[PDB]
């Protein structure tokens, strides 16, 4: 149908209709007559892995023999949702498979929404490692992502009388067709045990053993014939695993744990054992892979050459555990010497950081340590006495910067921080949005970036523009192609051509289309799927990403509010209409996050049974956010909501996401915002509130929230609304606890930001009111949005980071 | 190379070299410099399961067009060992996957020895349901087994020290490629919960679910291209189970144990909950399946035609609670009345017993029950209620009568007696030999044979002529079709034919050279496997079972000890050399059989080591036997060791076994031995020992083994030896246990055939010495094994139990 989506061949057709047919018949032992949707999917995507193998051989083959320097993505979460459509777009193959289940009397769509989600991933960390991923590999890289193979991912939300419920994300139940267990190279993790001195140096003895079993993912990369690999572990227990009979069989449960579930936790650290076992786990088994294939390589013991062969990127402090490892095997296993040993262990390794709150942060107890891992916990001690000697050579007499800089922090548990040992050991420090890298130099780590300058980078983060454009928008991207060609898709710099067409009448009537559209499949998804109506022609404004107070979705309820009471004081007044869709999952012990779900929704119920009201406003929340679900409401978004406080959101991915697909920001100038509004220009973007110069100044004065109350009466009303019981009258104290943070403990200023976000928002309304002023802001954001694709940012680590050199150079078919 | 093995048309090696090349490449994702030979087998596996599929979807078409009776074999275990051969076997395919990997450059018989036994048995009762499964598909019966899959089969076996060790059986750690996943089939079953009475009868509620994901894996049978299913369940948690956060995910766990592992207990009751719920999973979601498969017939809600169309066989009393659980289903959910209802089950069900051992007879404790199943033991007590008062009506006034009869046990802790209630809710109840099934009707059933004489038969039991014989023993299936033909391989009665060869000298030749090249391999296998050296020229004697006192191991090792104290005697006497071989599983809480393998293996340090004895004497403990190791040491037996007290071992059917095999038979007259001897003839068996009626004399005037020690000399000299620690020198009375039953309370007076034991070894030893005409005695056995075919077995069962006529046409292929 639509040029993007490549050709299909008389050929290749009855190729892959033959071969559906196979699969159907021998791999899922059905015939027409019994088959059901499911069985359809399966077949297909049978049939397109096969496209994969040959690709997959020749690229791991190819790397054997050139031995390029490799590159190791080391994160605990891969969050990389659906993989069929995906693995036909990078390999030209979505036009022919239409074709081909087209004339077997199927509907490729509608087997596209059978599969799950890989959700092995919370939100815009793990998807940033999916991204890279994807990137990695269209850019020709010997990349390999290493993590863990949760059983069950990420919950699926449900909810329940407007409060969020949690159910296992049961995603392997049907099995997985993607990935190829490889037990052949199934390596052993140790746990536990005690240190031994001898002669030849220490010795870790009396250890507990459990089996890392590796499963591999290929990774396409887009139309160059790379496949790269993810390998994710599985923990197994040895079959000697105590071994009254029954019991010990039944107790392999317990080793087999560390890879059962995710942590739900975004952006806050929960310091549980599990935890820490699985954070070993990946490293451990990763590192014996990583070392097997270095030394059985074409180059040729001498492990001076190690980073010349190897980068092991830390995907934030998560896997920080690789240090004092890597360490361990060099000293205690290779018997190299300390300095040595630490000279390649610094070299080899990167330390990418994604937050700077507090909570977030890595702090393990060292009793925790002391028993889990003794001997890490002696290299630790032993990298902080040498580092601490480097501070005092360099600081003289300066007492408190020894106190500020250790790793190890004193109190009342002792407790390592992880960060300081990820810099200390690390060449290469990077924030991931040129605010946050100041940020970090500025604050959090300015002691190190005083000892240390030259280890300090920004690499700012990106989307990949095959999921987040040709994937998700086959209809812009087909458009856009119409004009300039199909090469900014590996290319993204090139949609700064489109601002020639900024006032051709033909694209902006086409562009504004593409949204309709968008829009009109989007509001038939919700009826259809949740029996929720909507009105297509108001402005769909959406707020979507992780429920967290710095993300502010209660500065969003605020406005939703206002909007409401204004409607109501003024009933036949004209307003423009707006749906506002607010998304995100709740980690399951986040009280607060909770009680915003439970507002939001109650929100809802008071605004949308109203008959005064009638269409004009809409409050809807979006249920189960995930990979799959971003994918269908950003193209349909015509506002993206980015109001963190100014300072909190290192950067955000999801900014970037509305950005090419036709959405215009409001936002305050926090993260990513700010290089996406200084690439489009201020004028064409909503920037309202505080910078972060103005939150500082209100902390060394005082923030006072009672102030705000009481000289606003429009936020005066909704907080009484609140408190009286307005938006829950069979429980009139329900948000007692998020009225009682609003004024007395806001960490967040949401206030601070309230009367200019509200008239920010008035101006939003006004664009929209003339259509094609609106869409001609909207072709100037999606025409700067190429500094935001992920093929740039990995550009930049590869470069700048891994010395290596990126290639768009085509293998072999 | 062999006929028996079929055709290799240029046509089919050409085909299966290319299917193979295609597995590899695409299956597994390897190509020829990186393959294992794990990778090979799964290529071989994986390109002979097509060849299954199309005959296994047009078998299970045929079967919904013609709407056959179905028969269904519930049982809860199934020990099939390999598929590999055993498939190609059934689809004359065995000469064409030779010859096209011998093409490719492979050994196929080694690529066999790569596949993992599917070990989920533990002796004679799964191996039965396994040959079972194999003579129904030859039979063309719409015929389903139905067990549960467990994660973990049958411990693998480990001497160490000589004692036995045991460790997990993770069978399908690579991966099962001849089961397929039905996860659409899934169905609920139901734990704990109460019994609430409404005006529309009994409810049971507040129940815990789990799910039963059914796993197919199809049966072949012999070249008629019919392919059954064997169809077994696995436990799964539903999503919202326990639905803080992360200790409920990793609770599911807890449901999932179900299927988890085989309890290794042969013919021994363990009372535990755990067994208690794996019996009613299979059975409550078995019965779900089949009502629904019968519901959506071509039939046509009427349950008076259940029976017409279902027949249930009861495995031994595990799946007992089928009985209670169609009544419940029937009244509770169908509302059909208990009188109609207890018609259509008594007619549906029917009950093989295996033993006649108190110990391993099912008694539940009440208070299990009255938890886990209270809708049950409501239902038990009813039917113990009607039945009882029937007992009553036609023998009034015996009131002793009641209470033997009653399903209830009463007594300190009240039990229900399973076997009761299987006889009282079946239409046939069978034992499984012709002596086992007449001590049924006159010692343990008497009561129940006086009232229903009519539901008591004998279907002697039986093994498949296809694995025991073809598939293990090619070089004897071949001599004989160069002879007699092919036919004999589905009609074993065809072996008669043999009896005119008995005088033939070239096939007395080929008889003996057919067993001394099995016994050459069999002497390579213990080399290369075990480092074990053996003289091939011996007498191979051997005793391969599970350790149990019934079975007299102890025995055979009080003729070992003999044999070396009479050489040590007179050491320059020639004597007929002999390689002893025991070997089988003791359960892992059984003291005395794990005691009974240290005196093996003790015995054994002992003998091999003495220079006077040379290779005059070996004794060998065949480690981990199995299915497998079954198909190896059988073909290269001499001696049979069939040697349990006279009325303990139901049938056996080891014993058939050898004698198909060309081994001759030592044994007292138990289970099917006397229809052994009786087919064979006397004069060409070793028969010994007390017969049934000796063994009960005995019991009345009172056993004492003192008797035997003081008037047995060289009896004397072996307890002597045992006592004063001359096979335990550093541990002198490591045996006091064994010498201590022995004298003081043994169960199966193994000193009481002692003498005869001897004495008729010594008469297998005078026939040894004359190869020609042993020989001719073991063709006189060969010949004479036919009735003992499990396909005579299951014409039986069709016939006079199941209402079905079997049938030897092809299906079109
Ligand atoms: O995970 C790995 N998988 C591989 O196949 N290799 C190597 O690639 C070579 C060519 O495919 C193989 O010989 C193997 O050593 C490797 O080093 N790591
Ligand atoms: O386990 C079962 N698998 C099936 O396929 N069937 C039925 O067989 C028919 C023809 O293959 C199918 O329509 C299904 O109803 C069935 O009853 N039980």
């Amino acid at each position: 149908q639509i040029s993007v989506r490549g050709l299909a061949g008389v050929e290749n057709v009855t190729e892959l209709k033959k071969n559906f047919n196979r699969h159907l018949h021998f791999t899922l032992v059905k015939d027409r007559n019994v088959a059901t949707p499911r069985d359809y999917y399966f077949a297909l995507a049978h049939t397109v892995r096969d496209h994969l193998v040959g690709r997959w051989i020749r690229t791991q083959q190819h790397y054997y023999e050139k031995d390029p320097k490799r590159i190791y993505y080391l994160s605990l979460e891969f969050y990389m949702g659906r993989t069929l459509q995906n693995t036909m777009v990078n390999l030209a193959l979505e036009n022919a498979c239409d074709e081909a289940t087209y004339q077997l009397g199927l509907d490729m769509e509608e087997l596209e929404e059978i599969e799950e989600d890989a959700g092995l991933g919370n939100g815009g960390l793990g998807r940033l490692a999916a991204c890279f991923l994807d990137s990695m590999a269209t850019l020709g890289l010997a990349a390999y992502g290493y993590g863990i193979r949760y059983e069950f991912g990420i919950f699926n939300q449900k909810i329940c009388g407007g409060w969020q419920m949690e159910e296992a994300d049961d995603w392997l139940r049907y099995g997985n067709p993607w990935e190829k267990a490889r037990p052949e190279f199934t390596l052993p993790v140790h746990f536990y045990g005690r240190v031994e001195h001898t002669s030849q140096g220490a010795k870790w003895v009396d250890t507990q053993v459990v089996l890392a079993m590796p499963y591999d993912t290929p990774v396409p990369g887009y139309r160059n014939n790379v496949v790269n690999t993810m390998r994710l572990w599985s923990a197994k227990a040895p079959n000697d695993f105590n071994l009254g009979y029954i019991q010990a069989v039944l107790d392999r449960n317990l080793a087999e744990n560390i890879s059962r579930v995710l942590y739900p936790n975004d952006n806050f650290f929960e310091g549980k054992e599990l935890r820490l076992k699985q954070e070993y786990f990946v490293v451990a088994a990763t590192l014996q892979d990583i070392i097997r294939r270095f030394k059985s390589s074409k180059f040729g013991t001498n492990f001076d050459a190690f980073p010349d062969k190897v980068a092991i990127q830390l995907n934030d402090t998560h896997p920080s555990l690789a240090i004092p490892e890597l360490m361990r095997v060099l000293v205690d296993l290779e018997r190299l010497d300390w300095d040595k040993a630490w000279e390649v262990t610094v070299k080899t390794c990167a330390y990418t950081n994604h937050t700077v709150l507090p909570e977030a942060l890595e702090r393990w107890p060292v009793h925790l340590l002391e028993t889990l891992l003794p001997r890490h916990l002696q290299i630790i001690y032993e990298i902080n006495q040498r580092f601490l000697n480097r501070v005092a050579a360099a600081f003289p007499g300066d007492v408190d910067r020894l106190r500020r800089m250790s790793l190890v922090e004193e109190g009342a548990v002792k407790r390592i921080n992880m960060a300081h040992l990820c810099i200390a050991g690390s060449h290469a420090v990077n924030g991931v949005a040129r605010i946050h890298s100041e940020i970090l130099k500025k604050t959090i780590f300015k002691d190190f970036y005083e000892l240390e300058p030259h280890k300090f980078q920004n690499k700012t983060n990106g989307i990949t523009p095959r999921r987040w454009l040709v994937l998700c928008n086959p209809g812009l991207a087909e458009i856009i192609a119409e004009r300039i060609g199909e090469e900014y898709i590996s290319d993204l710099d090139q949609l700064r051509k489109l601002l020639s067409y900024v006032d051709d009448e033909a694209f902006i009537r086409d562009v504004a289309k593409v949204k309709q559209e968008n829009k009109l499949k989007f509001a038939a998804y919700l009826e259809r799927e949740y029996k929720v109506h909507i009105n297509p022609n108001s402005l769909f404004d959406v707020q979507v990403k992780r429920i967290h107070e710095y993300k502010r979705q209660l500065l969003n309820c605020l406005h939703v509010i206002t909007l409401y009471n204004r409607i109501k004081k003024e009933p036949n007044k004209f307003v423009v209409p707006r749906t506002v869709m607010i998304g995100g999952k709740a980690a399951p012990g986040y009280h607060m996050a909770k009680m915003i779900i439970k507002l939001i929704t109650a929100i809802g119920d008071v605004v949308n049974h109203d008959p005064v009201v009638g269409d004009r406003l809409r409050v809807i929340f979006l249920e189960n956010y995930r990979v799959s679900l971003a994918e269908k409401v950003i193209p349909a978004a015509d506002l993206s909501e980015q109001i963190s406080t100014a300072g909190t959101e290192a950067s955000g991915t999801g900014n970037m996401k509305f950005m090419l697909n036709g959405a215009l920001t409001i936002g305050t100038m926090d993260g990513a915002n700010v290089e996406m509004a200084e690439e489009a220009g201020e004028e064409n973007f909503f920037i309202f509130g505080m910078r972060v110069e103005d939150v500082d100044r209100l902390d060394q004065r005082g923030y006072n929230a009672q102030e705000y109350y009481d000289r606003i009466p429009e936020l005066r009303q909704i907080i009484e609304q609140l408190s009286s019981g307005f938006f829950s009258p069979k429980q009139p104290d329900l948000f007692k606890d998020i009225v009682n943070m609003l004024m007395h403990h806001d960490r967040f200023k949401v206030f601070a930001d309230y009367e200019e976000y509200v008239k920010c928002q008035e101006r939003v309304s006004a664009l929209y009111k003339n259509p094609r002023e609106w869409t001609r802001m909207v072709i100037r954001n999606i025409a700067t949005s190429g500094k935001f694709s992920s093929d740039r940012t990995i550009a930049q680590y590869a470069r700048e980071i891994w010395g290596v050199e990126p290639s768009r150079q085509r293998l072999p078919a």
